[PDB]
């Protein structure tokens, strides 16, 4: 029997259907996963192969919280901490955001999602220990879920790594990933610092986790995450009325095969709920919209809330916080 729960995957193919009509997007996928168990709870594409399992992405924005999980798990940063997060240069290239801050704190980086701070957070590292944290959550090694066509992602090799590379990778570039893969990485966040197996099928006995950060690691970051769908955040079209939600928003301009193109873009949204007690992760991902703008928010956002708010309705979890 099949982890699948049938309440939730009709909805999130209602929900993402609406969405890729509206949007006029090319194609999208829904993940729900199990936040506990890794057990795939609904799985969705738009119609052709199981995009899902298949193909890979660069995860872009999606990809920070575990840069700053890896740099509070270290000891070495605390949530507190200031960074300049001002245009800077890596020999000959430039990290840069789109909205320009002077400084912001960890909570900053992450509610605002700035390549810079994220980079600086990685600087404090070594190519291999950051190649070994992605490596251990699942990047470039195959899940074994049992799906035909299952990608396994792309890790290149930290041996050859330039320092550009470091920084445009600690911030999503450079290296791929399935929208499965990138759900299941986020069980590492959810099951307090323990990468869970992903299954289609229900699992009699409950499966046990690799550690990869300290539970009061995640528990933190899971605070932080909140910050997103709070006011002042990129990610506040996927709040939910009753809950505090843990999310990341992702824009990301389009690699097709070696070239950036900039007219081209992929939106993803992933985060869970109860924030605080999760249940589940929510990932969402839709390529290439074309119209009504192309902002992970706007595109992705409301997508993540309906099936984020339908799915917690469903399993019957108790709002938080009153309804509004
Ligand atoms: B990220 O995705 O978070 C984010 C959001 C969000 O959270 O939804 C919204 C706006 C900006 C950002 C910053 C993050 N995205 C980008 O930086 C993105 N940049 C890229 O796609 N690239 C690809 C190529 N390389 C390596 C060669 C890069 O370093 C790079 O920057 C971006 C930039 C600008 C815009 C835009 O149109 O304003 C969108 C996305």
């Amino acid at each position: 029997a099949l982890s699948l729960d049938q309440r939730i995957q009709t909805l999130a193919y209602e929900e993402l259907n609406k969405a890729v009509e509206y949007h006029q997007a090319k194609a999208g996928t829904v993940v729900v996963l199990d936040a506990r168990t890794g057990e795939i709870l609904a799985l969705v594409n738009t119609p052709g192969r199981n995009r899902a399992v298949t193909d890979m992405i660069e995860p872009g924005s999606a990809m920070k919280p575990f840069t700053i999980a890896k740099a509070l798990d270290s000891g070495k940063v605390d949530a507190t901490d200031t960074f300049n997060t001002l245009p800077y240069k890596i020999g000959s290239a430039t990290v840069q955001d789109t909205h320009v801050y002077p400084t912001l704190d960890v909570r900053g980086i992450m509610q605002k999602s700035s390549n810079v701070g994220t980079s600086k957070l990685s600087a404090m590292f070594t190519p291999k220990e950051m190649y070994d944290f992605y490596h251990d959550l699942g990047v470039g090694v195959r899940m074994h879920s049992g799906f035909p066509g299952e990608t396994a992602g792309l890790l290149r090799s930290w041996r050859r790594w330039q320092k550009i590379e470091q920084a445009t990778m600690s911030f999503g570039y450079g290296l791929q990933l399935s929208l499965l893969q990138l759900a299941r990485a986020y069980t590492v966040l959810t099951h307090d610092g323990e990468l869970l197996p992903v299954s289609f099928e229900k699992q009699a006995v409950a499966p046990k986790g690799k550690r990869v950060i300290k539970a009061s690691t995640a528990k933190k970051v899971r605070e932080l995450m909140v910050s997103v769908t709070e006011a002042g955040g990129t990610g506040t079209a996927g709040a939910v009325d009753g809950f505090d939600v843990g999310a990341k928003t992702g824009t990301a301009r389009k690699l097709v095969n070696g070239r950036y193109v900039d007219y081209k873009h992929v939106a993803t949204f992933i985060g869970f709920a109860p924030a605080k007690n999760p249940r589940v992760i929510v990932a969402v991902t839709i390529d290439e919209p074309t119209a009504n703008g192309y902002y992970s928010g706007v595109v992705t956002g409301p997508v993540f809330k309906q099936v984020m708010g339908g799915s917690l309705n469903i399993l019957g979890v108790s709002p938080t916080k009153p309804l509004t």
